[PDB]
């Protein structure tokens, strides 16, 4: 078991995962705030106010009701100021020749502004060559949806382990995965996992939880994606400490 | 027995949604859905124009659009109206239920508002549909769910197709089909649409996989074809949206008797 610190020092590192492990060292955070808010002040205000608790932020920008370009520029100042990465939401999941136009084109321009975008895996490999194709120049990572959190998931077996096998197989591009546990043994890999609060539950819709301590802690996953558990709190920013220092903890005891 | 697209239309348990579109299939004599992946409205709005005739739905690519307002869509849905096709965004609905909602309703695009039909991929359980449905019952929209798909090393095959299947039977209230490469239910009420369709064989360098019209829907009993680059890339796309609408009617007619 390698530190974040160490890990962004592996020869085989890609830039983006360096850089992100970097800052999670620094910062002592392994904790991605999801902003599923439909005002850009509100997208700004939260990541303000949270950027110090934070490695990354993940958007939402299919529900941003007065999205532009600007805002992005202004969110990537917020960004580079924080030292928080971006990471838009949008489940890329079409062949190839298509989710190339997506992520580069139409009026959000993903690539132009996110660190990092996610893909399922099921339509094949040609998903990733796709979006590396727009993602290489504007040098981006991708993460690849190995596991879910949600009810009736299909994303087991030996789904996951296709998955494991593409981002390696792409390794200049997918730089890891959104799992609900570790799912590859390379280090040069990150491990995200939703579906995290505090307390037992689930939502009313197939959400599914699990606490910090349980998905960092045993499951062996690197950081943790929290939504409701943060934005729903009366106090938000002594709920992403909370959460900030739960991942922390069972990160260093992994250790 | 094979039913006629106008006797499947009157079905019993058939979505309002999906008996609007078989009737105006039988009414204009074509199974042919046009996948419009154009970056610019005017021509998304002259392809729908020209070819409207000749489709019985349009599948748009909204996330593509440099120059989306809701008054392009304004424009749009009084071709479909007019020329009489369904409007078919691509947008893969692929998140929990909760997220999906917001994601069909909201934002910019108001995709709900102005969309016929809607995609969801069924890797996430089937809190995806209940989260769509929360949403796009009221508004008689309907869902596909993707079943199988077309690119070298899909995953949608085996347990998964079936799961596929089995979540769009038992949503049937908003689940009107299937994108996928085959007929995967046997229950006529749902719609088999079909991707990965060219004339001459071939894919692209990218993954895609071509099969005809003839094969897809008279050989495997899928209902409609999914055309893009087919059509698009001619000069005269009229021409070649013919030529597609053709093929796939008279397969169609074919295993008909
Ligand atoms: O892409 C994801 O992170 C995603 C996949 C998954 O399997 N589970 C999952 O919850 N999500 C997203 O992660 C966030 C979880 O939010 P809360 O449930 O509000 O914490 C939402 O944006 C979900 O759409
Ligand atoms: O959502 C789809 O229809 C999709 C699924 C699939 O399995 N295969 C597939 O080609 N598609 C879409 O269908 C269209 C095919 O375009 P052409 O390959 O240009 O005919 C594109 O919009 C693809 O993204």
């Amino acid at each position: 078991e390698l530190s974040f610190g160490a890990r962004a020092e592996l020869p085989r590192i890609h830039p983006v995962a360096s850089k992100l492990l970097r800052l999670m060292q620094k910062k002592e955070t392994n904790l991605c705030l999801s902003a599923d808010v439909s005002l850009a002040r509100e997208l700004l205000q939260l990541a303000d106010a949270l950027g110090p608790s934070i490695c990354m932020l993940k958007t939402h920008v299919d529900i941003l009701n007065d999205f532009t370009l600007d805002v992005m520029k202004e969110l990537i100042t917020l960004a580079k100021c924080h030292e928080f990465l971006i990471f838009e939401n949008r489940k890329f999941a079409d062949i190839g020749n298509t989710v190339k136009k997506q992520y580069e084109g139409g009026i959000f321009k993903i690539a132009s502004w996110a660190d990092l975008v996610n893909a399922h895996v099921v339509p094949g490999s040609g998903v990733v060559k796709g979006l590396q194709e727009v993602g290489l120049p504007l040098h981006r990572g991708c993460l690849l949806i190995a596991e879910m959190s949600s009810t009736g998931s299909l994303a087991t077996g030996d789904y996951t382990r296709a998955a494991v096998r593409m981002a390696e197989e792409h390794s200049e591009f997918v730089v890891g995965f959104i799992s609900g546990s570790r799912v590859s043994m390379k280090p040069e890999f990150l491990h995200l996992t939703p579906g995290v609060q505090l307390e037992a539950g689930g939502d009313n819709l197939g959400q599914q939880y699990n606490s910090p301590q349980e998905v960092i802690g045993k499951r062996g996953s690197d950081i943790i994606i929290v939504g409701r558990g943060i934005i729903s709190a009366a106090d938000r920013l002594e709920a992403a400490e909370m959460y900030r220092k739960a991942a922390w903890e069972a990160y260093l005891s992994r250790l």
